[PDB]
């Protein structure tokens, strides 16, 4: 298996690390959300596998500072002569950070994470980072390209004109040299573009606040209007595009005829063949294909990935031959069409859970020592 | 401490063989669709930067026709000339794969060939063919990096963040982030100047900003008027253009007057004209709503407006009423709400310089 994950007690990962297998060098990585962070380390295996061995610590303060403690604790258990063998650090976090080493403020966190507070032994001065959750997942997906199991967790909705003329191997099954569009469309909508510079021969990924953008019309002008009035505020993408959005495709649907629904009630209704519940999820597709179709024109990526666990949770939708050719007309419905921008894409989904931000946390650390 | 010096070719073969120029050379040409600007760039003191170039007419409107240039550049110049040059780059007005493959090009027949083109003045590992985006972003880095950014950009208003990262002057150096490249002239071209925090690199990413379908404010109906022009839903090269602009103008008067050129409209702006100062706002209005748009999307640290137009157009920027009119749309985005169009420094270029040149020179540099 490619991409392995363990989560241990820090006794029982203190004695994993202990095994042979793990006299390796090591790569420290951290996950942190708002109610939970797992951290541990990261080795290769055979054939460019990927092994971590994490485990889980409760953020009990919801304060970002404790991980310091989180950290002194790993660094007080485990031998220095393991610890020796780290040779990168890198942890994600969920809100903004600067110079790859000062995250924050976060939403549900009070304080600020600084990698210079940070112990040496498992931050190595020059070989370290702090990511945002979007950066980390844009790593991850590069870490999936690179173990050779892009086709083990992505499938293909559409192979777009450009595919083929770039690229050797097949639609689905690596990456891709060209630009990577990543979305996460969930509660709300992750936006980060994967860059490879030639002149470095490195990949970069680039945080985005795609979601945040205004939306443009398209023949919808009266059904943007009617979200603008229950708003207050000019709809941008995530607000089409979230739970909330697709509550209110929900209630556009059945216009007061049926109850109120939460998004997760409303996903469960489509998956069983409820007609008005599917045809919400139609319409919140419609969105995120404008999403596409707009970044296809800017961006001018190869691929689209959608990633998360709502993605996969969800792949009933994606599946359905309808469902997808009336994706592909959005996703093609731009005036920039006339002259095949938005048909060179191919557009991709996440078809298996994977913890992206651990791996992708591991795939940064490789760029740094 | 940038200078670009246009000669004839007999006068560049002259210069070249005066002792300024007896240190390393970079070959260098701005290609455009009527004709191309190619030579010769040096370092002087202080990371100093001279060009001498000559200009080429695109006569047969052929690609094709830079390597009889090249080869004549060779035949003319001595070998003792030729030798110097230790790296090569051109810039295309269309797509290039592999830094090495371009075109095709919409104003222009045949493909560009790194491999076809004389090593003399394309050196193995030290060569390439750029989009002229990415020349035009490059160029805004050389600047930076020649010490000079304060004599070719203006700041148009300060961001929230340039003093959160930079403790010297807004417009000083282009800034420890990112920066995004507009050049609104006969069209709208972009590009996002990457800034990688973990290794300090900047990286040009050229983009389609243009080609974006306008999201509206409170002019669905002036959006609906050049729709029903246009038979296509209006993107924001099409209000910010030669051709934008005109029909700006034809909006403006109502039939009273009768249409002008974009040049005439900005000539006739700079004498105090109503009608056409109006024109020229609602065309600032569409290239402030791509900035406010691309402000939350790409998180810039810096907008830099470039190009002979947005130089020659410097009376618009100095006029303060203008300058606050663009400000405020700007601002006018819901996000706003929470600071993210107050975050960026916008600049204008105020100097002349031939950016692409200036890049494929500095590209060079990374080569």
């Amino acid at each position: 298996m490619a991409m392995n994950i363990k989560e241990l007690s820090l006794h029982e990962l203190c004695e994993e690390l202990k095994t042979p297998a793990w006299n390796v060098p090591l790569t420290f990585v951290g996950d942190v959300g708002g109610t939970s962070a797992r951290m541990g380390f990261v080795r290769e295996g055979k054939n460019d596998s990927v092994h971590a061995c994490v485990t889980r610590y409760s953020m009990k303060r919801k304060d970002i500072t404790e991980l310091i403690e989180f950290f002194n604790e790993i660094i007080e258990l485990m031998p220095a002569s393991v610890i020796k063998r780290v040779k990168a650090g890198v942890i994600n976090v969920p809100g903004p950070v600067t110079g790859g080493a000062v995250g924050g403020p976060f939403n549900n966190l009070k304080g600020i994470a600084r990698l210079s507070d940070y112990p040496k032994a498992l931050f190595p001065p020059g070989r370290s980072a702090i990511l945002n959750d979007l950066e980390a997942g844009g790593f991850g997906v590069l870490a999936v390209s690179d173990a050779h199991v892009f086709s083990e967790y992505f499938g293909v909705m559409w192979e777009g004109t450009q595919w083929r003329t770039c690229e050797q191997e097949p639609a689905g099954s690596v990456i891709g040299r060209g630009r990577c569009l990543v979305l996460a469309p969930g509660t709300g909508l992750g936006s980060s573009l994967i860059y490879y510079n030639p002149m470095n021969q490195q990949h970069i990924v680039v945080p985005l606040e795609l979601g945040s953008q205004t939306i443009p019309m398209r023949k919808d002008i009266d059904y943007i209007q009617t979200l603008h009035a229950e708003l207050k505020l000019l709809p941008n993408y995530e607000n089409m595009v979230s739970g909330a959005g697709l509550e209110f495709h929900y209630r556009q649907v059945v216009r007061g005829s049926r109850p109120p629904c939460s998004a997760g009630e409303i996903a469960k209704l489509a998956s069983e063949g409820d007609a008005n519940a599917c045809k919400a999820m139609k319409k919140y597709h419609e969105y995120l294909m404008r999403v596409g179709s707009e970044a296809s024109m800017a961006l001018l990526p190869l691929t689209i990935v959608l990633v998360g666990d709502n993605i996969v949770n969800n792949a009933f939708f994606y599946r359905n031959p309808q469902n997808l050719k009336e994706m592909h007309r959005e996703a093609l419905n731009h005036e920039m069409e006339r002259l095949g921008f938005q048909s060179r894409v191919t557009y991709l989904r996440q078809k298996k859970l994977l913890n992206l931000n651990l791996m992708g946390c591991y795939r940064c650390g490789l760029d740094l020592s």
